[PDB]
Order: C-alpha cells, then sequence, then structure tokens
C-alpha cells in the first residue's frame, strides 16, 4: 500500500474526478448512453414485423372456425361439443364440404396443397381417419370387456376438385371409437407489404380437427389447432430496397455500437487481471492469509459482467435477425427474447452509474446489504409453499377449476397472497357445499389456514427484514 | 445438575456435534429426508388415478343436461326455469322420451335398470311422481285457503321398450302442485384404463330431475343431480399385473419408511420418560416447587409430536388406498385427505431441521415469542368480525346475492378486508337505490364504516405487533 | 379525597375485586351475557321470516318479465329497447293479450282487480297511456319547432273477460310522443306457510310497464316495476297457534330480559348524580378551578350509555315485530335496522369487560389515545377526497360508466384507493382513444396523480400515526 | 434586522394574530371561502347541460347499430365480422335499403343531407365506395403477385327518394379489394329541452360504416363511428329567458368573485416586490452572500400562485361558457377541463389556511420535507419501470391481449403492482400452454421476477423513506 496505494486509488474513483485526475475523454463512458438510443429504436422497428406476421396466424385461425364448425360462436373453444349422434356426422359432412367448395364461398384465395406426406398419398389432400380398438367386444350389466389397445387407421381419403364421393358411405362404430382427426393444408400469400412497404412473404397452414374421445362418457370436444410454416417466392413487384436498404445499413450501425463496447468492457476488465497480482506482493507475503477470494470479488469489477452480457446476447439477436431476408429460419421467437432480455440489461446498467450522487448512493445500496439476510429468511417459506402447493393440486384438483394443472396453482397461491382472485376462489366451492360436503369442510379450513401465515405473519418479517436494511445504513 | 448437566447436555445439542460427540449415524435423521420423495410421488401417483376418476362424474353430468332438458345452453344453471304451463308439459315430455329413445340417439353405451327400489316396482326403471296437497281449495279475492300439508305420492311408473304409454294421459293440478321429480337410473363401463394401463372399473349413476315449486309464485327451477356408485364386474382382458403389480410393491415401500418411523420418533420421546423422573431427583426436592409443568413443556420434546401425527394419518391412506383394488370402498374423498394432509406435515417437519444455521434461528423463532401477544389481542377482534356478520346476515340477506347463505358472509367480510370483490359489492346496491331506498342508506355506512375499523385502525395494530417481536429478539 | 377517596375507591374497581370487596351478586352483569343469547336468537328467528317475504316479491318480479315483455332474456334489463316503428307496437299487443289471455296460460292463480283509482274508471283494470305535446310542430333540415310542454292523457281503458277491442284502433304519432304507461294490478296468495308452518298472508302487486323516451333520439326502453301491498283474509285452516303462541311467549322473554336491563344500567348511572356534587365539596371550592367538565366526563360513565342506546333500539323492534300479526304495518324494513343495528352494539359492549386482562387492556386503549391524533389529521385529506370528485363526477360522468351517478363516484375513488375495480378504470377509456381524444390525455394524469397522491404518500402517515400510539403506550 | 424584524414580522403573521395587531377585516381572506361554494355550483350547473349533451350523441350512435349492421347484438362490437362471400353483400344491402327505407321505419324523425362534399356530388347523398389496387395478378402455389399501391375510387354514389338502382349492378373482386366505406349524413333537431327549460339547439351527424380487409386474411371487421355537428336554427317557441336570464347573470356573479380575487392576491404578491430590495440592504450588503434566491424562494410567497393560477383559468371557462348560446363553439371539452381543473385548484387552496392549528401545522408538513428525498428515490426506479415496459411491449405483445398497445402496457404493470387483474394477466398464457411453448416460460419467469421486486423490494422502501419524515419532524 505504498505505491499500490496510488494504483488502486484510481480503480475506486467517480467517473467525474477521474476525468479531471488524468484527462482522457469520457467516450469510454458515453457509448453506453447512446447505445441505450440504439437498442431501444431497434427493438420497436423489429416490434413493427412482429405485431403483423402473428396477427396473419391469428386471424386465419380464427376464421377457420366460422368455416369449418358448425353452429360455432366466438368466446368458448371449450363447451363447443357435439352430443348426439348426427351431431357427430353433421359437424363432420360440415366441415367436409367447405373444404370440396371453398374458392366459391371464401374470400381469402387460398389454394389447395396437393400432398404426399405419411398421413395422405398423392393426389388427395384430405383425409379423415377413424381410430377404435381392433379386438374388443363391451357390454355392460351382462359384463364382459375386451380392451385391447390397437388402433384401426381407416384414412379414407377424398381429394379436390380443383378447376372451372364414397365419405358419404361412412360408419363409425360409437361403441369402439377413440378419436376422429382430419388433416389438410392450405397455402397464401401474406399480404401486409404496409411497413416492409415492399416485398411480403408466402405462408403454409396446416388444419387439424379433432372429435376426440378420451373419455367414452357421451361427450366429444371438437378442436382446431393449426401451425403456420413459410418459405419464400418469386415476385414480378417493384422497387423494393428503397428505404429497406436503409434499414440493413441501420442495423450495421446497431451491430457497429456494440461491437467496440465489447471490446473496451473487456479491457477495462483486463486491467484486473493485471491488478490480482500485484496485490498479492503486498510486502511478499507478509500476511499472506488475507486471500479468501470474496474480498477479491469485490476487487472482482462488479457490474461490468452486466454490460458484457447484455452485449454478447444483443449481437445474437440482430445476426439472428437478418435471417429473416433470405434464410430458412423464420421463427420470430428467439429474435423476440433475445432482443427482449437485451434491452433489459440495458436500462439496469445505467444505474450503476445512478449511484455517485450521495442521495443516491445510500438507498439502492440497501437492496445490496439486505439480499444476503433476504435470502436466508426467504428458503424458510419456500419449502412451505412448495410444501403447501401438494396438498391442494390433486385434493382440490378436479373439483375446483383454477387449481388444475401443474403451474397454475403455483399462480394461483401467489396470486392469492396479494389479493387479486380471492372471494372467486372461496366462492366456486359452494355448489359443492352438499354433494362432496366433507371437502368443502377442507377448503374452508385450506384457505383460512393459509393467508393468515403468510400475509398476516410472514409478510410482517418480509417488510421488518428489510426496514431495518434502511434503518442501520443510514447511521 | 452436577451429573444431570452432561446428561441434560445431549439433551439440546445440535444435530450436528452430537454426530461427532458420540458418533452414531444418521439414519435416525435421514430417514425424515428420503420419506419426503417417498410420500410425494405417492400423492402424486395417486393424484393421476383421481384426476380421471371424478371426470368421468363430471363429464356425463354436463351430457345429461344437453340431453334431458329442453332448451339447455351452459354456463347458467339456475336461471332455466319453465315459465309457461306448456312449457312444464314440453320439458317433461322431451325428458320422458329420451329415456325411451336413448340407445338409438346416444353415444356412450348406457343400459337400463330394471329397479325393484322404493320409489320402484319390479318391470318399471322410470318414475314420475306429482306432489300436491290433499285436501284443499284456494281463491284470492274472495279469499279462502285450505293448506292441509299431505302429499299425493301419484307416481306413474313406466317401464323401457328393450331391444330389436298412459303418461301421455296426464294432468298436473296447477293450481295445488308441490313439486314434480322424476328418478331413474343408467349403469356404465369406465372406460379409462390408460393410466391404469389395465383393468378398468364399472359404475352406475341415479338421475334426480326436479320441477321444484316451494314457491308458488309463477317460477319453476329445473335442475338435475346425480349420485355415481361403484361395484365390479368380470374381464377377459389380457395382461394385467405387468407395471401394477409393481405400483403394490412400492405401497409397501411407503409403508416400509413410515413403519420404522413410528418406532424411532417414539423411542425418542422414549427418553423423556426416562428423564422426566430424574430431575425432580434434583437434591431430592432441595426446591421442589420449580415444578409447574410448563416449563417441562420445553422439556417436553416439542416438534417430535407433529412427527408421529404426520406418520399415523401417512398409513391411514395407504391402508385405505389399496382397498381400490377389490374392496366395497371406493370413495376418493377419504384417501384425499389423509394422503393430503400428511403431506403438508411432512414439509413443514422439516423446518425443526432448518433452525440450526443462525441466520435461521432468529427468523421463525419470532412467531414462536409473538403467537402469545397475537393469540390474545385476536380475542378482541374476533368477537367484532363475529358481532358484524349477524347483521348483514339478514339485513343485507336477500337484497344482496353474495350476502345469501350462511358461511358466505363469513368469506365476503374477510375477503373485503384486502381488497377483492369490494367495489362490486358497493355497486350490486344501486339497483335498490330508489326500490327500498332506506336499506341503501344503511348499507352505505355499513360497508363505509367497516373497513375504517379493521383496515385503517385494527390491522396497524396486527403489523406492529408483530413487527415488536421482530424488534426486540435482534437485540 | 379524605373520605372521598375510598367513595372514589368502588368507582374504579374491576368487576371481579369488587365482587369480593363488598360481596353483591353479578347478575347485575351476567344480564348482558344471556341478552347476547337471547337477542342474537331473535334475531334468527326472524331472518328465517324476512327471507322468505323478499323472495316473494322478489320471484313475482322476475317472473312478469318473461310473460309481458316480447323476447326477453334474463341478465340484461337496460339493454332490452325498441327501436324499429313495429317492435313498439308488438311489444305493446304482447303484453296486452296475455293480461287478457293470462288464467289459461299462467301457473300461479292470480285474479284481477276490478279497480277504481286515479288512472282508472270502474269495469276497467288495465290502461295504456300515450302521452304527447299539445300543441307542436317539428321539422328538421327547414327548421321550426314548437315544443310547448302539455300532456295529452289518452288512457284508453279496457275491462278483462272473465269467466267461463278497440285497443287495435291505435295509433301513436311517433314524432310527437313523450312515453307510454301501462298499469294493471293483480292479487295472490302467498303461499310461504313452511316456517310459520301455519297461516299466511294474502298480497297485492301493481306492475308498471313504460316505453320511456325522455331521448327523442331513436331508443325506447323498456321498463318493469312492481310494489307489493299486503293485508289479511279469511281462513279455514287448522290448528294454528301450536308451536306458534310459543313464538310469542318467547318475544316476552326477549323484552323480559331487556327491561329490567334498562332500569340497572340507569341506576348505575344514577350513583353518577349521587358523586358529581360530591366531588364540588372538595374542601368547599379550596382549588374550584379544577371543574372544567372535559375531566367529568372521565368521570361520567364511560360505555354505559352504549348499552342503554342497545336497549332502546331493541324494544323497539320486538314491539314493532308483532305488528306481523294483525296490525296494518308489514314494512319489514324497520324491523330489520332495528334488529340489525341494536345487535351490532350488544357484541361491541362486551368489549368493555375484555379490557381488564392486562394483556387486554393495553391494546384496545391505543384506539383511545390515537383517534384524537386520528380525526385532526383526517380533516385534512377529506377535503381533497371531495376536493377531488368533483372533478371527474361531470368531466368523466358520461364518458365513463362507473362516474355516472352521485354516490358511485364517492365509492369509485375509495375503492380504487384499496387495488378493487383499478385496472378496468383504466381500460374503459381507451375506447375513447381517438373520439375525444384529449379527455383521455385528462383521464390519464387523472389516475396518475390520484392514488401517487394516497395510496403513496397520505396512507403511509395514516400507518406511522397509529404505529406510534402502540409505540408510545407500551413504555 | 433593526427595522427589518417588526416589517418581516408581519410577513410570517397567522391570519388571525394580524387581525388583532392591526385591524383590517378579514375580507380579503373570506372571498376565497365564498368561491368554493361560487365555481362549485357553477360546475354543477355545467354538469347538468353537459351530461344530457352527449348522451345524446351517445345514444343515436347505439341506435345506428340497430338499423344498418344486420344480426348485431349488444356489447362486442369487435367480433362482429363478416366472413363468406355473401354475408359481406347482405350487410351492405341491408345496409343500403335502410338508407332508402328510412322515414316509413324508423322512429326519431330524420332527414336526409342533400350533400356537395368531396366524396359527394350534387343530388346524392349515399355513397359506397370500393378499393382495390390498381395494377395486379396475385396466385399462391405458383407464385407470382403485383402489389402496386394504388386506389380505384369506385363511388358509386346513389341519391335518395324524398316525398310521398345499379348498386344491384355491384362487383368486388374479393381477391384484390382493400376496403369498403359507406358515408352519408343525417340532421335532427335535439329534444332535450328539459334542464334548458326553454330553446334546444339542432345537430348534425356523419356515419361511417367500413368493411376493412388491411389484413387479406378471411375476415373482414365491421364497424360503425360517427361525428356530432351543430348548428343554430329559428324557433317559433315561447317564453325563453325566465329563469334562463337568471343563469346568464349568475355568471356574471361568477365572474364577479373571480375577479377582484385576481387583483388582492397580486397585491399581497406586489408587497414582495416592496420587500426584496429592502432585505437586501441589510446594512448595505455587510454580508451580501446570503443571497442565493432558493433561501428567497421561502421569501416568495409560496401558495400564493396556486390561487392566481386557479383564478385565471377559472374565467377561462366562463367566458368559454356563454359561447353555448349564440356562438360557432360548441365543443364541450374544453369546459369541461378549465371548470374541471380550476375546481381541483380551489379546494386544495383551504389547505394553505388549514395548517395554522398545531396538530394540523406538523402533519401536511412531512410531505413538504420529504418531496425533495421522494423526488431522488424515484428516479431511480423509474428507469427500471420504463426499462422493463419494453420488454414486454413487443414480446408479450400479440400473444396477449392487455399487453397490445402503446400506453395500455404502462397501465397494466403499474395496475399490477398494488393487486387488481394479476391473476388474470398469468391465467391468459395458459392458453398458449404448448402453442409457443418457449415464451410461455418466458412470461412466467417475466412476471415471477418483476413484482418480487418492486412489491417486496422497493415499496418497502417507500413506505420507509416517509416513515422517517413523520419521526424527524416530530422531535
Ligand atoms: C418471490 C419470493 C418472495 C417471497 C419471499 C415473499 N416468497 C413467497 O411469498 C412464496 N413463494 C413460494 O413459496 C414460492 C415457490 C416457488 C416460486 C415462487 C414462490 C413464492 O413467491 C418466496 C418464497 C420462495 C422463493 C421466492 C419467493
Ligand atoms: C384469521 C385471523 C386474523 C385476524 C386477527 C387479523 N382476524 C380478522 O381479521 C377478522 N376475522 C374474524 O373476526 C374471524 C372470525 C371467524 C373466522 C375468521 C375470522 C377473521 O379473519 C381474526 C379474528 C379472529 C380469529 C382469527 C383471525
Ligand atoms: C374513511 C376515512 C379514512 C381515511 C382517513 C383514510 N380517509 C380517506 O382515505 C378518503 N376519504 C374521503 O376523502 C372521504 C369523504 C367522504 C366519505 C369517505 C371518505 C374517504 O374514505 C377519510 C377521509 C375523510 C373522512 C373519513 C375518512
Ligand atoms: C407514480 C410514482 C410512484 C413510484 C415511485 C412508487 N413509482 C412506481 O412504482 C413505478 N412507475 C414507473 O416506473 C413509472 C413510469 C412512468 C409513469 C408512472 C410510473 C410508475 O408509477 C414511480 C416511478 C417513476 C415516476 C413516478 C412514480
Amino acid at each position: 500500500e505504498e505505491d499500490l496505494r496510488r494504483r488502486l486509488k484510481y480503480f475506486f474513483m467517480s467517473p467525474c474526478d477521474k476525468f479531471r485526475a488524468k484527462g482522457r475523454k469520457p467516450c469510454k463512458l458515453m457509448l453506453q448512453v447512446v447505445k441505450i438510443l440504439v437498442v431501444t429504436v431497434q427493438l420497436i422497428l423489429f416490434g413493427l414485423s412482429n405485431q403483423l406476421a402473428v396477427t396473419f396466424r391469428e386471424e386465419n385461425t380464427i376464421a377457420f372456425r366460422h368455416l369449418f364448425l358448425l353452429g360455432y360462436s366466438d368466446g368458448a373453444d371449450d363447451t363447443f361439443a357435439a352430443y348426439t349422434r348426427e351431431q357427430l356426422y353433421q359437424a363432420i359432412f360440415h366441415a367436409v364440404d367447405q373444404y370440396l367448395a371453398l374458392p366459391d364461398v371464401s374470400l381469402g384465395r387460398y389454394a389447395y396443397v396437393r400432398g404426399g406426406g405419411d398421413p395422405w398419398t398423392n393426389g388427395s389432400g384430405l383425409a379423415l381417419c377413424q381410430r377404435y380398438y381392433h379386438r374388443g367386444h363391451v357390454d355392460p350389466a351382462n359384463d364382459t370387456f375386451d380392451i385391447d389397445p390397437m388402433v384401426v387407421t381407416d384414412c379414407i381419403q377424398v381429394d379436390p376438385p380443383e378447376r372451372p364421393s364414397s365419405y358419404k358411405n361412412l360408419t363409425l362404430k360409437f361403441h369402439k371409437l377413440v378419436n376422429v382427426t382430419i388433416h389438410f393444408r392450405l397455402k397464401t400469400i401474406n399480404l401486409q407489404s404496409l411497413i416492409n412497404n415492399e416485398i411480403p412473404d408466402c405462408y403454409t397452414f396446416s388444419v387439424l380437427i379433432t372429435f376426440d374421445n378420451k373419455a367414452h362418457s357421451g361427450r366429444i370436444p371438437i378442436s382446431l389447432e393449426t401451425q403456420a410454416h413459410i418459405q419464400e417466392c418469386k415476385h414480378p413487384s417493384v422497387f423494393q430496397h428503397g428505404d429497406n436498404s436503409f434499414r440493413l445499413l441501420f442495423d450495421v450501425v446497431v451491430i457497429l455500437t456494440c461491437s467496440l463496447s465489447f471490446l473496451l468492457c473487456a479491457r477495462s476488465l483486463l486491467r484486473g487481471f493485471l491488478l490480482q497480482n500485484e496485490f498479492v506482493g503486498f510486502m511478499w507475503r507478509q500476511r499472506g492469509r488475507v486471500i479468501s477470494l470474496w474480498e477479491r470479488l469485490e476487487f472482482v469489477n462488479g457490474w461490468y459482467i452486466l454490460l458484457v452480457t447484455s452485449d454478447v446476447l444483443t449481437i445474437s439477436g440482430t445476426i439472428m435477425k437478418i435471417g429473416i431476408e433470405a434464410k430458412n429460419l423464420a421463427s420470430y421467437d428467439v429474435c423476440s427474447i433475445l432482443l427482449g432480455t437485451s434491452t433489459l440489461l440495458v436500462w439496469v446498467g445505467v444505474i450503476r452509474y445512478l449511484t455517485f450522487f450521495h442521495n443516491y448512493n445510500i438507498l439502492i445500496a440497501t437492496l445490496r446489504v439486505a439480499l444476503p439476510s433476504v435470502m436466508r429468511f426467504c428458503c424458510c417459506v419456500a419449502v412451505i409453499y412448495l410444501g403447501y402447493c401438494f396438498c391442494g393440486w390433486i385434493v382440490l384438483g378436479p373439483y375446483h377449476v383454477k387449481f388444475r394443472s401443474l403451474s397454475m396453482v403455483s399462480e394461483c397461491l401467489f396470486s392469492l397472497i396479494n389479493g387479486d382472485d380471492m372471494f372467486v376462489t372461496f366462492a366456486a366451492m359452494q355448489a359443492q357445499q352438499g354433494r362432496s360436503s366433507l371437502v368443502w369442510l377442507f377448503s374452508q379450513l385450506y384457505l383460512y389456514s393459509f393467508i393468515s401465515l403468510f400475509i398476516y405473519m410472514v409478510l410482517s418479517l418480509f417488510i421488518a427484514l428489510i426496514t431495518g436494511a434502511y434503518d442501520t445504513i443510514k447511521h
């Protein structure tokens, strides 16, 4: 600490006094400032392209309910179920002929696929497919049942008529059926070339309609699910790259300011490699047992790891982004996360340069000194939260509605310790007030015991653990 | 305390130092650790069987609305009410003929019951039953009314036609009717042998449809309620016990690790029987008046009573669980509570072994020293909560909706002191702004006075009583 | 204070030590204990009678929508509005003939009224009544309009046919109409003699159906409102007073225990009349200027005024209650408040006898010493709450929905400072995002400024004002 | 401070002692008191006129759905969309003929416009207008597409028949269409002369109905939007200004009490001009460096700037208000804000005269001394709030519903840090549990990380920063 002190003096300056103590320009700092205004614009200019490309996937699904399902209304997609025998027939037949008579009745200008896949042959594109147990004979009240699990794949195909059948001959064997599925495809031309302002892309759907019976109980859920798939196409349209060469040059400007940002922040951390061996030569281990590496973690540059973490995930989006043009990758998911997560790390990086004004120093530093004592209390409670979910996850599983699945129960109790959807979870049990009247006696004790523990006893400590950390640090 | 001290020294060790001070293995401890991973799997492997067996009870009820009720739509089951004279007829007749013409129109493969019960004879299975006052003659505006309570059980039965009537002759006497009920049964074969992967069970319903009039006011609620009943049946199906003998052997492994857990925890408490008489021989009652038995309650092993409480309720489920196979008991309720409650006591048992790290010692111990002062404040408030329900329980009883029943009001105010369903309870009165305008003047003062008392005055003490207990114990 | 001290010593005893210091029995106390178990049963035994007598008023209103309104469905009673010209006709005509053809089509056994009132004559019971401006002639785009306010009461009556017309000749003058109303009555026999178990009462409705146009804007709200009126009737039914003489004798037992309760509590306060003049003779005003009468308010018996307030309102219900039998009063409102409010004052009277255990003494007494400082802060805020309602009450009046009326806005902001119906009040403006786009710019600043003031700045003082009162009183 | 002290002594008196130390009447004060009772009545007497004049704009929009849209029901205005080819036709044709056959079928007494505007000619008033790409030819699966953006304005007009066509010849070219719009107008006479009690105004609508397709995806949203426009008209009606000259004279009384209020409050601040130069002559800058102008901001009259701000905005409403009579301005928006904002500043002006009672002095002054330390903490958090919106604003943009637009996300998170609409935002993702299953893995971490930061860590400091300011100021 004779000559190390002035060498370590530069290692904990402010940004402001160091500029006057040495005289080197804050471009090493202010590149962080401009890349805020870079990447935020990069997100929103991605955001106009994404928000269009999902509504095209969305609206064509909403449309295909109102073409291929008899008597569909909006809203409930689960209550739509066929009960009678003939409504299973009529929903099938009303789904078949719309596929047959499509371009005379539809608006949207679609085209048939002429497939060759594995639930297809060559020539046909639609396929309805019965599924039932091969070897079996069941009867109640004179009880005998063979439930030999073996499908009977009766994929009775049908071709489309193109240009200006025996599916009527159909039986279903309702005592034995498992499910009836219907596969086909349609091609389309997406036509949302407003914000691109030029060349669009050319998409391909695949529609499944399922008359499922995994219940054998007299109710058949009727569903529609799609997947959209994308490829490229040949255009005669005119004057593409006008402002559209400018976005590509702009993404270079995006990848300009991040490129040198990786270099200097590593070079700033490279100084730590040059200082960590000098400290050990404090009179050539005259003490020696200072070294325990957690005190060296303060000697490690702290929040510089955050900026370099933001920077790697930043360039991983823009590299992935320019695959929108002529690469087979067009899944906008991984562009959304990587340009979504990296923007979250940029804005929190400015916090480090916010804590040098003294009335900003002493407030966020409370979160630094509390989080050791926070994490140690937190493991006491999180046993009990997890230990309390597994009771209601099967006990109040089917009887309730919002305690059905795996992760929704983990949402439901944690939503209930703040005060939203609390009374409705009380009220939904009371239709079972006499029906399974023992279980309502348990659920009423289940929710009364719970929030009396977390809200009225635990979270009061969770205030007083943070109130202390502000209290100790201001004196 | 000469030789007692080292004998009592072992009585408040940590688990860790005792292993090195004597040298006996922590299998006495770690059986608690593995039975976490036992019973939690036992719950979820019960959970796949239960969640299927209620949806079969659920979906067949949802189906039987859409067969036996004219013009039923989903959602509201209470607003469905017949007002005219003939809609009482048409709903009956549309309920009758579906029972007659069932297997030609339904999917689900049911069978008739050919009953012999007390609202039955032998031969018929359906019975509609008028109910009215025997001796009476009423007339408004020339006022005379005999309301002699005496049923007229006119159970006009009807048989089913099985294999490839005068209920039309029916009058109801609408000025005198009480209610019209309809009883029948149906058998079924549950066919959810996916997760069993082999042999299913064979069920039996009983359906009641009630055209109730306990109002005599021109509206007839129409309802449907079932009960499911289970027995066994003879199977030709093949290769049952493949992985299904393995679950039975697994339940022995469940009842393995709990069996010895009862033994050793009692033996640990058996040491207390060997130490409680030695302490009294502290120089042969040289003091004597130490003994007041609450100080002996700390000398009582504290949380060991919790594990033995968890263990007895654990084996009471698995014994009850193996009655799924070939015992007449099949009510999954008491298996759900006992494998539900015992799992809640397991996870909280680990808390005891969590409080020996010193920053875990001093946080949950606050709840120990506060709960005396908590319980004493709590009896002051809970008089007022109960003393405030009984006002609104009949005053705002019929005028409101969510203040109707007994226990829902106890839910409603306690939901209202946190902040869910608060504004809607204000808003529902304002349709009675002129109609009974005095009562809305009371309800507006009812809810304004209330949360100004509990939220703004009482619960602030309920924070400051717990904040103190953290404050005193950290110095 | 020589001989006054022992005389004032009895004036602040506990209840417990005074029983041993003098030896007089606690029947003076325990009558408060038993009247808890009296009046609470009196409320609930009133509650079975009230909850039936409103559902009869309720269900007959719900029924008369489904008879007299064309195409009514449940739920919305405001959106039901006739737009076309002929749907005003068809709803009238479908309301007329149901009144004509009632007993052949209805269940409920009603009877016609044969009225003689002021919008009636003798002979007819139904009356439809046009209302329009007498002297006027309006025309847009060649603009001239006389809006002389003068009704034209064209009450075209019609009689009913009783026992086994020219309303068709009707024009309405749609350019000039104000509203069309329809009056009639029906009698009934309430038949809910289950919990009385004997003699019922005989009721009378009056139904108004209004085709209002206070808008002249092309939409006519269609409404139905009733009033129920009660009188008595002659019965042939048998064995009335079996357990029904027992309730009358029970109400004497109710008015037994309250009667002497007024006497002794006044006599306890009568001691204060005997002590207030003795204190002034403290050495014959040797000081004199002690007397300022607020220190005498502690010398006033404090919570004894509460019991006597509960007692007067208690007997005012039971006196009012026995008018159910044979008095013209049958309005259950004032029985509901007076047996509702008096029960609230009984349970809070027990609190006084709860604060002598020392860990109960020092907790509710905080509310005593804080409420001076509470009320003084409270007048600072309640200016601002009232000063903030009047902005949104007309500015966000019609544009919103839940800021419409007078007192609902006073509900709405106070519901919004806790956290229910908060986001929906934000979201409802965004349909006016472009339509009146200036006003949404104001509402977004209206709700952002507000809860940032009360929740984040004011209510934090409202915790710290109560936390102090617990803090000062425990040292 | 020799003679300045008594001169500055008057500068910080109370209002009460100054009245006795000099003897000048508090009319200088009490004009603030009466203008509370002035302007509040002025708001509400404006409020009766405004609340009528928007319902006339409201109800005629609600009516025109039920005339011009086939099969419209109430509630959802977005789900109403035509899917088939002919339902686009039938909704157009059912919109056309109602415009043709209006006065025989409607109630409301409208009149046609006989327009001459830019999407009009002279003679016709209705115009339907196709819009499609001029030069283009598209085809999927043999891919070629020309998307040359050029409208084809085929506004096929049509006249009305007035007094007692070839739009049938119509094709739409569905493969090429952009949108179909329909313009017309209607005049009306508002007839809500109840609270004016005399002369009404004469209005003019303009209705647009849009069959938009900015999607080209097989769904056409169908919408209706209006704008109301007002002018004046000639009346024969009688006895106008009875109480209506009295309101005009009352607005002078409103502008009376505000007029002198500007004068004296400025004159009170004019004293500051007479005192600010005297203080500098404190022994002719014997110190001099006191002067830093923030200490002079306390020497600036503080809350007097608030009253003069309220007063200027007060007269700007009433001047704007009397343009209701005979000026072309009739937009009630700017009267609503200026009579809405100025009332908010009046009631908060009374607060200054509330803080001289000593238990009122020391409570609101906490907000004065905290707000420096509040604002400095607040800029640390508001970076993170804004830095966290931009992630979810495009990532959870289309996948969610309530994260769609720009400013609703800013509402949504801030609604979520208090506890309303919290669980529903969790639950809406789980329909995408398998569909884009990666993104739900991100949203579940998005909302778990968030409120664990603001609610459980940040806002606890936000209590402890205000609790301190009450704590320091009371000692
Ligand atoms: C979110 C944070 C805040 C804290 C301490 C108040 N807290 C709880 O209130 C209860 N709680 C769980 O039992 C839990 C388990 C798994 C995920 C999230 C949670 C969860 O919210 C908790 C507990 C464990 C881990 C994290 C937390
Ligand atoms: C749940 C616990 C928490 C505490 C103290 C805050 N608290 C209340 O806020 C009000 N309150 C009752 O009047 C009450 C009565 C019966 C069951 C549950 C409750 C109930 O929640 C209360 C009062 C009595 C007994 C338990 C409690
Ligand atoms: C209910 C009590 C609690 C307290 C102090 C927190 N508080 C408010 O938060 C705001 N507030 C009003 O401006 C107000 C005005 C009229 C009736 C009720 C209220 C009302 O709740 C308030 C203010 C004035 C009078 C009473 C109260
Ligand atoms: C309303 C006030 C209260 C305070 C401090 C608790 N607080 C927040 O909790 C979070 N927060 C924002 O990130 C934010 C950004 C823009 C407008 C409003 C807000 C906003 O409410 C905040 C933060 C920044 C500016 C004002 C505020």
